[PDB]
């Protein structure tokens, strides 16, 4: 491998119970590395803080169990993705605080039971994908975020939204599905710059009026609730088209006939 | 299986005189396992403690003829079935208090004499079934779950439904098919979310004209009584067809002429 | 036919001489019945009088020439279709008042000259067919 030295790329699906040496004597100018262990655990050992060059880590399935310190003197990072490390606590971010690019993190299925308050020192934050984990709540500290485009909560345990969520200014999608919410909050709309919410399979009794005030919404799931008609509100998003307006049929006919004509209108 | 390391459903139907030691030794990420052992008595030994991410547990025809309590350590457990387990008294449901996603409990097919008081204190429920059991009075304390949507009585011994019925301001379907309930309390009438009524093969004597008030109703059991008519309100149903309309023909002849053309508009 | 005893809906197209004992025998739970003789002279002997539970009756191409009188007792008819029967006077339809759920009356292909005055006495009629007569 020495002798390939314009190699920016490397994945390696192979069972791997180290990360070979020659590997990391070609980081010299490798940008991004991506093993995935199938569950074997990885060891690191030192070898990585040459990766001065690496924008982009996925450590996947490797059984890692511990978020390696030497990512702290990784300071080009963008994105770390740390599939399947069954995760509980995650309080190392708070030297993350450094890494002044990272907008994107990835600890999807894991087994993260809260979110530590230091995350709202993660400034320029975009992207925070904690889905498909064991949150309870939502620490308001996470909205000091106010980077953030897309965030994923789904199937987590949350029972409400708090209301600091209006602090997301640059809030495009978000996702939440599969939690027990009986209602959204009204500072959720706060967040000017939605075009799409994934809220469906949720046991929501009523859809706020504010979504009207979503003026670049075209997408949004209200299926799996116990609704008997949908509110009128949805008409007033001005981009939204009827490939858009995910929800069960009969609920569709509940609308008025208006709003059904301008959707046939507004389609082709 | 210990390689199979991203199982997460495992159902046996093998015959099984104990737990395998294996499955709980897996139980770090499966998250429904279920056992149908057709009468063999099943074996827990304590082992199905350290399942801490089962989210559902279905222990079928294991002959356990006692609600065990490890199941109180499972407190991500949002269903649960015991089919065929003779059981005669479930006092053990009040420590399900703390499984505050349980929605629904399956408990067909066995001796309950009696509904425990306590079944108030699950306030989260969505689906109850206690069909096909010796269930000799509903307790008032059940009208506390305001969020049932399906509640199945069938083939109990009820005489009556009680007034406080109509505290489940959430209820849209409903059984309590094979009773020899005579006539209807006002108060169901108090459950304005209701699709879908089944009353057939029962020996009431006469339908109360309030069924015009269900404005969803789409399905309705009347059959299997000696009716000589039925009441012209059934018309003011706004969703119902005549498809959905199920009834003897004879007596459904005693509609007006106008319902009818309109059921036939309503299904083309 | 006896033993056909769940039987609701009985056609025959056989240029019939009579009506068969034996239908009207089987009439204790036919609800249906439908003859097409195509003009022949049907004899219906009273024997019509049994079939209480008919609620829609077809007498069809028979040249009965008289709207047969047993017709009265029959209290659950709800339709009737008298195709081809010659008809120009129509007024045995005084008596039909008392059929309370008649909604249609089917006289099509008839030389009816006028229509009866009593007509308004059948005040839960939704269709009538008079078309292709000599109104």
């Amino acid at each position: 491998l020495r002798e390939l030295k314009r190699l920016k790329v490397l994945r390696l699906k192979s069972n791997l119970s180290k990360l070979p040496q020659v590997v990391t004597d070609v980081g010299v100018h490798l940008q991004k590395l991506s093993i995935n262990n199938e569950g074997t655990k990885l060891i690191v050992l030192n070898s990585l803080k040459k990766m001065a060059n690496l924008t982009e880590l996925e450590l996947i399935r490797c059984d890692l169990e511990r978020i390696p310190h030497s990512i702290f003197s990784l300071h080009n990072l963008q994105e770390i993705d740390l599939k399947d490390n069954n995760l509980k606590t995650i309080e190392e971010i708070i030297s993350f605080q450094h890494l002044h690019r990272l907008t994107c993190l990835k600890l999807w299925y894991n087994h993260i039971a809260y979110i530590p308050i230091q995350i709202g020192n993660l400034t320029n934050l975009e992207r925070l994908y904690l889905n498909r984990n064991k949150i309870e709540k939502i620490p308001t500290q996470l909205f000091y975020c106010r980077k953030l485009r897309y965030l994923d909560l789904s199937h987590n345990n949350l029972t409400f939204l708090p209301a600091d969520i209006g602090l997301l200014q640059n809030l495009q999608n978000l996702a939440i599905t599969a939690n027990r919410i009986e209602t959204l909050p009204p500072e959720l709309f706060q967040c000017r710059k939605l075009r799409a919410l994934h809220l469906g399979n949720n046991v929501l009794q009523s859809l706020p009026s504010r979504v009207g005030e979503l003026t670049n919404l075209t997408q949004i799931e209200l299926r799996g609730n116990r609704l008997e008609c949908l509110p009128v509100e949805l008409g007033e998003c001005p981009l939204l088209k009827r490939s858009g307006l995910v929800v069960e049929e009969d609920l569709f006919n509940t609308l008025p006939p208006e709003v059904k004509e301008r959707l046939w209108r507004a389609d082709k």
